[PDB]
């Protein structure tokens, strides 16, 4: 009943069925991108609208079109045919992801290539990569893919131990010719493996970790209503799941008392972006949005209980579409329960003979995807003390490459002749903010040192300075952690007991942003991540940093196209951008497999509440 | 035994005796500081000598002393007394702490105060504090203690609630004289309570939370030996406890196959200052050295079984001396558990087929202090991929004032007349590093952003340069997050498979550090605290920051005074000293009693294995 509950499979169906009829749905199309539609804050219309928007790809050739369904009414609300060569092309289909190596395959320039190297075209991998847009004119409008070769000498070898350096191929998936293969030479393919599961590699596994039993006899202490809808310690939200997004939070508010207070609309992690920092030729033009380019949602694993999530679990088994427009459940693909946090708050006073000590505890709701070689955990937290976190687990294995004879400054070597080419990972959070309702506003806190002398006497005075941020024009903020800058959103309308406006403080991690020269394409379509926020008034329409069509866009769109507008931001109905992330240089300890590397950002209650809202907590 | 087993209640009464023995330890004698010192480097010295250091008050006034007694040999090595006046007083002793409220409950200036302001005397805590170097010459070479005063409504109320401003007082805790009164204005005194076990205040408790188990069936997989010696996951090293630094970790050393490799010869928070930023005459001169003036250690609680470590836990009860060289023991006062850590590893092979996971896991080690209205938590934590952290959790109550009238820019509002001055907690953890051996060096790693044009031709290419210190006057650094700054210890002469340098990474939180004017008293006598990194040669003497004596002591020792050597660090016997810490606005959501803050430092293997080091890590 709630308009926030999770996609059925039946609303696909019926998606599927509309779209057929309409004759949008054919032998040639394919449905690149569908996921339901959030609500247009405007709950009078009463009844209930569930709409769907599609993104339907044409493999003849003929132009895709953007589509949105009501399944409700069961009518096509609108349909347009998308320029890509204007607007970017459709997210890469996952039908796409063999047919790189295939079209190569029967190459005399690809074959020529792999001859040279001595090998076996049967044992060659080829990835699927991301083309972006760099200098080939041929290439706007037209859907290209890039691919670089692994050797698999066996099933169940990993390729990735073998990269094929000094070559690259790009790939036209509709019209199906190989538009190009760039041999720049040989280099010799990595002879060692990195089979992490071959005892000869791992060697005798230990027998020394005792097990660590996790279990709640009465069960977890949150609940789980229409289907989605999450009650727990005070908090109130919805857990929703997007293809493009994966999990999504819905209507994030604290029961302080007698009021159930929003605090954040909607947050999600709106891109996701992978930038290379190797300027050889074969891998210059690699950046993989994660997010945007490949949607992290349809490749979300089903995790093993005991094993990916421990302790008492509950599920939620997500359902999307799948090319043409059948409904396809991800068993077991979200991961929810609540798990302790160590001490909470603990005194023990001299004066009272009272001693104090309570114990923190966090709801998770996390889901872990898979990227070709990259794997990452998604993790949000919700704390006893109404603070909000979002931790990305990144593993996997690392992108191999050849490691260059006299070393690199681009490059680090793994194994003998192996390299890892240095690469960042950097996340937008999109925040559609509610502190205490719509009218929002940001401020920008950087800690005052003081100089000693009149009224600082003994110079020991140091303050802090806040910034409101009014017009989008001035809201493109950076880190400054020398001064311990944070940001804080609250609601001008709505004062605390001592008369000062709500709040929340966001502390980010400072770390790196996008590292690229400023002129490089990167920089222009991933502009988001070379700052760490971001404030915008909400629009409908505004969803992604970088854009509703990633692939292969020319550059400026989202973020830096929707800041252009500079609307009001001074107690409006407002959205942070956070952008943050992990920047590597892979070290020898993440070969053959990595070990999990973590980044994230929080939000602190600030002056929300009228004093700690943790008072109630039993001893226990 | 093991020369790096915790005091014994044995030693430290034969410490007592050979000092009585000696004339040392006479009736007007009292313990100030009573520590084992670390075995010499180079066991080449046949046998065991046990050492201990003891600094010796005189409560009649006489010149204290420091001596270091074999308690194996039943000696007094050395015994030197000092002049206090010029290398500073003696940590604080226990029973002068009540001495500050009893003195000034007959001064009449002080209840010439209390009458002004209409205080019960019989209902005013002084809360006696540190003195810290000022303007008043008739404090050199006394032992002076400040008082703030508190109302306490009653027994089992919390005084904090209730600060009385405009009043300070200043007492020579030694003769026993109230030196100064300084009244400089009546303020209202905050009248809501804070007692956070009132069922008025907490409202009626949460009776949601359901219970979380976490058992070891089976037991922990760690292993305690000679009291305090663990091996857990390959890891080996032995926990001491310091009276003044609280829980120290000896040689942290993992095992890489068939050999024991060292990682960190010793471990420990060397110091840890709360500055105070309030201007006002009647909290300007605040900071307390928690660890140098204080000791830590002395006042470590005994932790309570599922309400403070939760799970299967293995204490110790370090042994301390009493102010009259007696053993006292501090019943499970160091908590020892592993805990789950989620996901160590994940990835699922499309061309392989293969899908693995493994859990991680971290040894933790930890103790919990109260210093009046502060408790801070240290924990150490050993993870199964090598990577070694320390986190500090702040917790307590908030230390008050009255919030002025017109508002202030250096304090801050909890409840209806009820401030909290701005201040910091800043740590000092000394590691004397052992990478691979005693021949270490360090290297300042930035990331290194490149220009787009030839060799760069996209502007995508990024690289990282690393500069070694090779002398203590280069060897002072402060953090840079926006280049990702890390600081990379290596052993020059110990090589990985790949013919590299062994390393570890060491990753700040890049958190503000000295916030003072460096003009100030505290800005020279918590010199440490103003930059991020320092890096000196080992010498058995120098191990705090702030000197041996910090106790009413200027500037003149420590670290500023170490670094002026000027010494070979580039593949030395090394010692980095990390400076971070927390600064603290206070919200309302820290009052009437403060959730946890946390913020400590983490090292990574940085090419110090030949691969990943958890690829025997079974299922799980
Ligand atoms: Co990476
Ligand atoms: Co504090």
């Amino acid at each position: 009943a709630s308009p926030f509950r999770l996609a059925s499979a039946g609303e696909i169906s019926e998606v599927q069925g509309i779209l057929r009829t309409a004759g949008l749905l054919g032998p040639e199309k394919r449905i690149a991108y569908l996921g339901v539609l959030d609500p247009a804050r405007g709950a009078g219309s009463e009844a209930e609208d569930r709409r769907f928007r599609v993104f339907i790809h044409d493999v003849s050739g003929a132009r895709p079109q953007e589509v949105t369904v009501s399944v409700t009414n069961g009518t096509v609300i609108s349909a347009v045919e998308l320029d890509t060569a204007a607007t970017g092309e459709l997210p890469v289909l996952e039908e796409e992801f063999e047919v790189v190596e295939q079209l190569l395959a029967t190459d005399e320039r690809w074959l020529k290539a792999l001859a040279a190297r001595n090998l076996d075209v049967s044992k060659v991998r080829v990835a699927p990569l991301s083309a972006g847009v760099f200098e080939y004119a041929e290439e706007r409008g037209r859907r290209i893919l890039r691919g670089l070769a692994f050797v698999q000498d066996f099933p169940e070898d990993s390729a990735w131990a073998h990269p094929v350096d000094g070559l690259v191929a790009y790939v036209d998936v509709v019209s199906k010719e190989v538009t190009r293969v760039i041999d720049t030479g040989v280099f010799p393919v990595p002879a060692e493996h990195g089979n992490y599961t071959d005892p000869e590699l791992t060697g005798p596994l230990r027998t020394t970790q005792k097990p660590i039993s996790i279990t709640q006899p009465e069960g977890p202490s949150f609940t789980v209503t229409g289907g989605n809808h999450i009650e727990w310690e005070k908090w109130s939200l919805d857990v929703g799941f997007d293809v493009r997004e994966g999990v999504v939070l819905h209507n994030i508010a604290f029961r302080d008392g007698d009021r159930l207070r929003p605090i954040i609309n909607r947050a999600s992690i709106a891109e996701m972006v992978v930038p290379y920092g190797d300027p050889s030729p074969i891998r210059s033009w690699q950046n993989y949005f994660d997010t945007g380019e490949y949607l992290v949602g349809q490749y979300a694993n089903s995790l093993e209980l005991g094993c990916d999530c421990l302790g008492d679990i509950t599920y939620l088994s997500p359902v999307i579409s799948d090319a043409f427009g059948n409904p396809r459940e991800i068993r077991n693909g979200i991961c929810m329960h609540e798990e302790d946090w160590g001490i909470l708050a603990k005194h023990s006073d001299l004066w009272s003979g009272i001693n104090y000590t309570r114990r923190n505890r966090r709801m998770v709701i996390s889901f872990f995807t898979t990227i070709g070689n990259y794997d990452y955990g998604f993790y949000w937290y919700l704390y006893l003390d109404g603070t909000i976190e979002f931790e990305a687990k990144a593993t996997g294995v690392v992108f191999t490459s050849a490691f260059p004879e006299g070393g690199s400054d681009n490059i680090s070597q793994l194994a003998p002749g192996l390299g890892a080419p240095f690469h960042q990972h950097i996340f937008s959070a999109r925040l559609d903010m509610a502190i205490d309702g719509f009218t929002n506003r940001v401020e920008e806190e950087d800690v005052v040192r003081q100089t000693m002398g009149p009224g600082n006497e003994r110079g020991n005075a140091f303050s802090r300075k806040r910034t409101v941020l009014t017009r989008e024009s001035e809201a493109v903020r950076e880190a400054d952690a020398r001064t311990g800058r944070t940001w804080i959103i609250s609601n001008p309308e709505s004062k605390n007991r001592l008369n000062e406006p709500v709040g929340y403080k966001l502390h980010a991690h400072n770390q790196p942003t996008l590292l690229a020269d400023p002129g490089s394409s990167i920089a222009r379509r991933a502009a988001f991540a070379t700052k760490d926020l971001w404030v915008t008034r909400y629009a409908d329409d505004e969803r992604y940093p970088t854009g509703d069509f990633v692939n292969q866009h020319s550059g400026g769109a989202g973020l830096p196209s929707y800041i252009a507008q500079d609307r009001d931001i001074d107690g409006q109905d407002i959205v942070v951008w956070h952008t943050f992330g992990l920047t590597h240089f892979p070290r020898v300890e993440d070969w053959p497999i990595m070990p999990v590397d973590t980044v994230g950002f929080k939000l602190r209650p600030e002056g929300f509440f009228d004093r700690s809202p943790v008072l109630d907590v039993p001893a226990n």
